[PDB]
This record gives structure tokens, sequence and C-alpha cells, in this order.
């Protein structure tokens, strides 16, 4: 029935350790056959999220295989027992491409370190959004990152009215979901970032306190600046950074107290593998650490809660969902690279509009 | 008024690692003031307990000061609003003393590296043991380490029947508890023990493999007998040891799987104090990573479920719990000693009859 042109970033050269987006992708032309089996849809990218946790999927990727990541799609054709229908908007796993093939079935991510299966497509409906709630709110707020924080805040921590709550990596969009849920209800929130301008962001959101990550390099210095900030212990801690930081916050857990494991960015991107041992620590505590693997939480009820709880908050900006969107396909790999290497002027989420 | 002759094993050095008791320990002749205020009772020693967290307390203890430990004491004399009459029996950290004066009611631990607060005396009733389940178990199945064993696997861990368990540490009472309620309820029971003959007393018990930790004496020897052990993975750990079994086991942790802290041997003894970071591999699994102080149970209504549910299994027989009882005060320190350097013929709890 046909082809079309289209456009692909795909993964030219592994490169351990903090990216260099420039030499590891690679944008190729690629002619993509149309005609469609028949659950299979042929897809147009609206947008693309670029994330942390791409560094890893990317050391993963076969040599010259497309660079996966969320996106929202729109579906141009459709075979007879497609999931979905042209015109449909969906979000799921389609990668920086311009365009797609897929039947939207889940999808076992065959070379990763870990089995991780990736989600079945997810329909979105237009009338959920508004100026205030826009469609691209579908790989923020009420997308992935908005699951995470509000699954790890309503169905494994407790906030407590007088909980002392630390947040390290709490510029992005998930830390800031934490630190607000956290104070509205009664905690004080503690957050680290990365620059006197994030830390005044962070501040007017509800932030009582902000420590520059990048002066308390050590965890001598972090354990300083935390016994500042949270001078009654930490009562619970999202954890997106590991490393020195997470060393400290072990040293002052309350009775009691809960860790969420979102990320581990010391390790992943530094390469800081060794440390002191940790779990010496959390036995007088009672402490309970969880690690976070949000895809556990992609149900429908779960999506229509999100929905229900955060979206009100947040269209009076209340709970306050920023987002940085730049524009252009040919910009996806520096979108990325800000992440790592110049994220002062990065607000919310990050994506890419094509 | 009056004073009596007693005896108790003091604290002589400061050693860390392996403690040299005869070398830590010096038992000398105490005149105590057997005047007692409204509240306090002069108690007389029956048993006392060694322990392998007695480590760590000696350490915290003044020179010059009596060893502490947990022991069943007499009452001979109480003063008007004492809690407990003459003749009647307490459990509580009377130490390693043939007599003394204690109103029985909590006490902060002043030089403890944490705060932790000495539970209230708990009075012990006769009707609850007999030749199956004698006195001494106060202090053993029957006490805390029955406790922290019956509390972790009842309120925390959630063994399902075709988990694997794992248990570092089995071969002492805590273990071989945890392993034989993991098998009770349906689980693949892999321990680690010190030599082929307490291996196979593990078998005995119900274990399905034991892994020598003698010989698999790094991550890498202990990451390829786990393995063997464990070919589908470890979805519930027991932890008393730490160290490289422990990293070990959270390199194949399962999704949804659980881990209780309940000692780390290969810190607080061996001084391992750095290794590679674990959280950055609980994510993907989900790990749930809980402290065990098991203070916090110390309820009469756990106490009573505890007589209840463990002690009926003991006295129908489907569960053994192993006691190592040494005769005469002045062999507390001998018995301590062998938890750590001739464990061979210690099964279970070892404590010292008075
Ligand atoms: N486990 C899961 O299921 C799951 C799900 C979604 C996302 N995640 C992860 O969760 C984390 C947060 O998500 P997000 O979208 O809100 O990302 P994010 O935190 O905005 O990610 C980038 C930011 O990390 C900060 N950063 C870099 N090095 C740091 C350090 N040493 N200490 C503290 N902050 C540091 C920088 O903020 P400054 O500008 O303040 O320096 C940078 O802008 C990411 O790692 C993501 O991969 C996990
Ligand atoms: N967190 C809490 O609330 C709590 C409460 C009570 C007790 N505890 C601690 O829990 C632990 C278990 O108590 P327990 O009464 O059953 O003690 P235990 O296990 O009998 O302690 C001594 C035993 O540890 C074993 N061991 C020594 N080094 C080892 C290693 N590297 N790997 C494996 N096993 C090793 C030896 O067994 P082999 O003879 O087989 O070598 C020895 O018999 C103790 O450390 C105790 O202090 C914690
Ligand atoms: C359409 C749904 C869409 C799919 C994408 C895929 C992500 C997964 C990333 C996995 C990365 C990975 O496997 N690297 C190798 C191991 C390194 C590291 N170790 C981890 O355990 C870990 C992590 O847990 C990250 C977890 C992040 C989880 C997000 O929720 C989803 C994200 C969601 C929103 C790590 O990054
Ligand atoms: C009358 C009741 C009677 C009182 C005794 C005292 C124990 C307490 C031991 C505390 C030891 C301690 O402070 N060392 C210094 C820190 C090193 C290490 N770090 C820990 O976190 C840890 C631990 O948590 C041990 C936990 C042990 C829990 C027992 O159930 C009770 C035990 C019960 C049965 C350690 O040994």
């Amino acid at each position: 029935l046909g082809s079309m042109k289209t456009e692909r970033w795909v993964v030219r050269e592994h490169v351990e350790g903090v990216p260099d987006a420039a030499r590891i992708y690679e944008k190729v032309e690629t002619e993509l056959n149309t005609r469609l089996g028949e659950e299979q849809m042929l897809l147009k990218t609206l947008y693309v999220s670029v994330d942390p946790y791409l560094q890893g999927i990317c050391l993963d990727t076969p040599i010259g295989d497309h660079m996966g990541a969320d996106s929202i799609m729109q579906v141009l054709d459709a075979g007879p027992n497609a999931p979905f229908r042209p015109g449909d908007l969906v979000q799921g796993f389609g990668g920086w491409r311009t365009h797609l093939v897929s039947d939207g079935k889940p999808k076992l991510w065959q070379t990763g370190t870990f089995p991780m299966v990736f989600p079945a497509y997810r329909k979105l409906d237009l009338r959920h959004y508004d100026d205030a709630l826009p469609l691209s709110t579908a790989l923020g707020v009420m997308g992935g990152p908005g699951m995470t924080a509000w699954g790890t805040m309503t169905k494994f921590m407790q906030v407590r009215p007088g909980d002392t709550v630390v947040v390290s990596g709490a510029s992005g969009m998930i830390g800031t979901l934490v630190g607000q849920m956290a104070k509205r209800a009664g905690a004080r929130v503690v957050g680290t970032a990365g620059s006197a301008g994030k830390a005044r962001y962070l501040s007017q959101l509800g932030f009582d306190a902000v420590i520059d990550y990048k002066l308390a390099d050590d965890a001598d210095k972090m354990r300083e600046a935390l016994r500042e900030a949270a001078p009654d212990g930490v009562d619970k801690y999202f954890d997106s950074i590991g490393g020195s930081v997470t060393d400290a916050v072990f040293s002052m857990l309350n009775v009691g107290s809960q860790v969420a494991v979102c990320w581990q960015w010391a390790t992943q991107v530094q390469r800081d593998y060794h440390g002191p041992r940790l779990l010496p620590y959390i036995m007088f505590p009672r402490a309970t650490i969880r690690g976070i693997f949000s895809l556990e939480w992609f149900t429908e009820q779960n999506w229509s809660a999100l929905h229900e709880e955060l979206g009100g908050l947040v269209r009076r900006q209340e709970l306050v969902a920023h987002e940085t969107v730049q524009d252009g396909f040919e910009h996806i790999p520096a979108a990325y690279q800000t992440l790592f290497s110049a994220s002062e002027s990065n607000r919310g989420k990050v994506l890419v509009r094509v």
C-alpha cells in the first residue's frame, strides 16, 4: 500500500557516565513500510520526553537501534483489529522517531539490565485537557512522572503533620511534586538543588530548606547541611540521587522512617559504585526502604484516580506542575543533554514538541 | 540496715572485633545494699543470656560497670509499692550479676550508640512453662529471640507458597525459627552455616539447602553458591550477617521481595564498613527492606500471642527450639565465648543457669 520517509535518532555509540549526546546519537532518515498488519497502527509522534533514566536504557540499546522514550503519538492509520483508531491520541514508549508502526501491545525490553516490560499504549481523551492541564501533561504530571510521585505518596509513604521530609534531586517535576504533596500533609520539606535560581524556585513552591548539592559535595558537608535543615531528624526520604547525600540521610533516620528509592544518579551516572554499608543504620530506627518502579501502577483505575486527585489541584495552580517544552525533532539530543549539563534554566518536566 | 555479698562480671577492657571474654571481663565481689526504696526489689538471678549483640553493648559500657544481659530473676524482697512480690519471677535486662536491686521500670541506655530504652521487667507466669517449654525459654523461644523471629514473620514478612527464603546466620535460634516458619508457609528455605554438621542439622529442621559461608568467603563465591541453591531468585531474606553474603543476595532479588535486617555481623564484629552500594539494586525488584528492633513488639498482647502461637508449635513438636544451658555463674564469659570461636556444639540459644 506504500511507504513514508521518517527520521529517527539511533544509538551510534555507547559512552559511560554523563552522556555526550552529540557523540552518542545520530539522526537518520528511515523509509518505513506503511502496509499494516491486522492489529498494527501507523503513528505520528507529537511529543517525546527526555529523562535521566534514558542514560541506562541507551547503554542497553544495541548499536543502530532507535532511542526508546516515552512519547505522545497520533494514530495515522490502523489495521481492522487495531487497539486504536485513526485520529486517536495515545501515550506509550514510542521513542525518538518521527513516525513508527506498532500494535501497541506490551513489549519485553529484551536487552535490558532488568527484564522490564513496556506497557500497552494508553488512549488519551482530549476532553481531560485544557490550557491549565494541556495534552503534554500526559508525559508529566498526568503521565509517568506524576504517577511516580503520586503513587509513592499515596501507596507507600504516609506523611504526617510534623514529619521532616527530605527530597534528593528535588528540582525536577517528580521531586517538586513529592515536596508539595508532603507540605500539604503538614510536613517540613527539605530538598537539594543545583543553583541559587532553582533553590528560590523550590522555596516559592513550599520547600522549607534547599541544600546546594554542588557545594555540599561530601557526606560530611551533606551531614552538616542536613543537621541545619532537618534539626529533628529525617522521617521520610524520597531519594533520586544516592551516593553521599543518601549516606548522610541514613545517619539521621528517625524511628519509623520511610525511604523511597526512585533513582540513584550518583551510581548510574557518576559511577559511584562503592561506599559505606547502609543497612547497619536501619535497625534501631526500624526504617522501611522501598524501591520504586512506577510501571507497576500503570492501571486504568490508577490513571482515573491520578486525574481525579491531581488534576483539580493542578489546574488551579495550587499544586504546581511546570514544563519546559523545546521545539523541534532535531533538538531532542540537545534537550536531553541539558538534564546533565545545563539544567539551570529548566523548570518542571522537560519535553520536546515534534 | 543490711547488705549482702554478690558477684558481678564487670567490663575490664574494651576490645573491638571478636571478644576475648577471659580478657574483657573480670568477676568481682560486690557488697549490695539490701535496703529497698518504696518500689524497689531485691532480685536473684536464675538464668542469664549470652548473645552476639552483647559485643556492641559491652563496647558502650563504661569500664568497671557490670555487663548488661537479658536475665530471669526471682524477687527476694520488695518495697511496699514494688510491682512484684517476693517469689515472683521476672524477665528483664538484669545483667551478669548474682543479685541486684531495681524498681523494674523502663531504663534509658545512657551510653548507648542508640537511645535504646530497656523495657520494664516482665512478670513470668509458671503456667506457661512445662518440661517441653521450660522456664528458661523466657530467654529464648518464649523471649526476645522468639519474639524477633515470630514478630518479623507475622508483622512484616509475608512468605507465600513457592517463595524462596534465604536466612543468613541460620544456625542460631532466631535463624532456625525463621527458617522453620518459612517452611511452614510453603517456602523453599536456604541457609548459611559454619560446618558440615551444622548444615546437616539445618537440613534436619527443614532447610532445603545450606551454604558453607566459611568456604564461600566472598561475594563472588557466595553469588555462585546462591545461584545454585536459589535458581529462581530470592523472594525473602532474613539477614543477620550483612557483608558479602548480603551483597550477593541483593544481586538476585525477585520482584516484590522483602528483606528483614536483624543484625549485621560482618560490620559489627568483622568491621566490614564499606562495600558496593545496595540501593541501586532494589528499584526494578520493588524490594522492601525493613530494620528490625524487636523491642517495639514487647507488649502484653504480643507475648500472649507468642505463647499461644509459637508455644503451641513447639509443644506439638511441629517446630524445634533448642537451647544449650551451661551451669554456673563463673562460666558466663566462657559460654559467651562459644558464640564467636567454638559454636559447633552450640544448638540454638546459649544461656547460663546460675
Ligand atoms: N524509579 C522509577 O520508577 C522512576 C520513574 C520516573 C523517573 N525516575 C527518575 O526519577 C528522577 C527524577 O525525575 P525528574 O523527571 O524529576 O528528573 P530531574 O530530577 O529533573 O533530573 C535531572 C536533574 O537532576 C539534578 N541533579 C543532577 N545531579 C544531581 C545531584 N548530584 N544531586 C542532586 N540533584 C542532581 C539536576 O537538577 P539541578 O538543576 O537542581 O541541578 C537536573 O536538572 C530521575 O532520575 C528519573 O530518571 C524514576
Ligand atoms: N534486631 C533485633 O531486634 C535483634 C534481636 C535479637 C537478636 N539480634 C541479633 O540477631 C542475630 C541472631 O541471633 P541468634 O541468637 O540466632 O544468634 P546466632 O546466630 O547464634 O549468633 C552466633 C552465630 O552466628 C554464626 N555466624 C558467625 N559469623 C557468621 C557469618 N559470617 N555468616 C554466617 N553465620 C555466621 C555462627 O553460626 P555457625 O556456628 O553456623 O558458624 C554462630 O553460631 C544475633 O546477631 C543477635 O545479636 C537482633
Ligand atoms: C511508557 C512508560 C515509560 C517507560 C519508561 C521506562 C522507565 C524505566 C527505565 C529503566 C531503566 C533501566 O532499566 N535502566 C537499567 C538499570 C539502571 C537503573 N536501575 C534501575 O532499577 C532503574 C530504574 O528503576 C529506572 C526506572 C524508571 C522507570 C520509569 O518508570 C519508566 C518509564 C515510563 C514512564 C534504572 O534506571
Ligand atoms: C530486656 C529485653 C532485651 C534487651 C536486649 C538489648 C537488645 C538490643 C541491642 C542493642 C545493641 C546496641 O545498641 N549495640 C550498639 C549498636 C550496634 C548494632 N547496631 C544495631 O542497630 C544493633 C541492634 O539493633 C541490636 C538489637 C537487639 C535487640 C534485642 O532484641 C535487645 C535485647 C532484648 C531481648 C546492634 O547491635
